């Protein structure tokens, strides 16, 4: 099971994880967030490399990937993870990365509610 | 809105992210230009909150992003500036996120 | 010499740079030639009644990279990015937790 080093960041309440994966997963990716119960999250198109370097490359070698930026809790940093790495698997190169973020205050605009 | 940023010891940059509804971008940007905040940046996104859209990817709703980096003095300022200018007073109003920043380089004059 | 020392004990850093965009394929044949392993492209809007805005259309890079090769990338971005007038943009650094490959569920290194 995917377990996710924060020790460098000890009091953070919250993380992000923004995952970067396959165009044609991302119904699969949010439909199995929506079942988990996911409080919400971000897509915003883009495109990349990896280690494999796309397709030297250039901006032509760039591949459309999705990516979702999903604010948790710590408790829920590793499950989520592991959904979205789940959600998003084929088993070939490409698949996909996630990055998790610390992120150091939420506020909700219609009420100011903080933390 | 007090932010808390005790876990930060020793950070001095933020980034302040926005996620709010496309037609008061035009409201939070003259307000923050207004009161001399410089350095925006603009994204379009698509999303969900707590109440999981208008749940399938049909189901997220167009917001537009804006990001701020400032300082750790000026985070509760800039926060509550945003958080004026985007409130509408209905749920999916949006939210903000604060962010640590490591370093800040402007490309012009980088050493 | 990009100062880290805030951020005790952090592998990973992302590397964000926010510039014109017909500087693109410069900056991405710069980092291809030195080896990068990895970059995220996404076009973004710098923010130039109502005050008299504009929005102007920029190109974001996100790279992340372990914290030893911050320095280099970050001067080679910097010097890919640079026209010498007003407008050429902004690079950040960010402390990064964690990251996964999802093909093999292999994380950190
Ligand atoms: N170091 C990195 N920095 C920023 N973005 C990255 C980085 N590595 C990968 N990405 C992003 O994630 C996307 C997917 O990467 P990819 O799945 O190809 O990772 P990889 O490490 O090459 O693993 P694999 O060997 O399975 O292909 C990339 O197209 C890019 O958008
Ligand atoms: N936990 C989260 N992770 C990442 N993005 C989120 C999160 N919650 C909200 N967002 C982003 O913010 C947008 C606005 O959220 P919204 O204002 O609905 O927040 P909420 O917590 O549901 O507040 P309210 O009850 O006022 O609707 C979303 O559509 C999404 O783009
Ligand atoms: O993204 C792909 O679909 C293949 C290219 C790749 O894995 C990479 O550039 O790392
Ligand atoms: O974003 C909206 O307009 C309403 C939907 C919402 O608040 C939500 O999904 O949390
Ligand atoms: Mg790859
Ligand atoms: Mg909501």
């Amino acid at each position: 099971s995917i377990q996710c080093d924060l020790s460098a960041f000890p009091g953070v309440k919250f993380f992000r994880i923004e995952a970067i994966f396959r165009p044609w997963r991302l119904p699969f990716v949010i439909d199995t967030l929506s079942k988990y119960g996911i409080r919400g999250l971000t897509n915003t198109p883009v495109k990349g490399v990896g280690v494999q370097g796309g397709s030297e490359f250039g901006p032509s070698n760039l591949v459309d990937k999705e990516k979702l930026d999903i604010v948790v809790s710590r408790a829920q940093v590793d499950a989520v993870v592991r959904l979205v790495a789940a959600s998003a698997y084929t088993g070939e190169i490409g698949d996909g990365k996630i990055f998790v973020h610390p992120v150091a205050e939420v506020v909700r605009i219609r009420t100011a509610e903080t933390g």
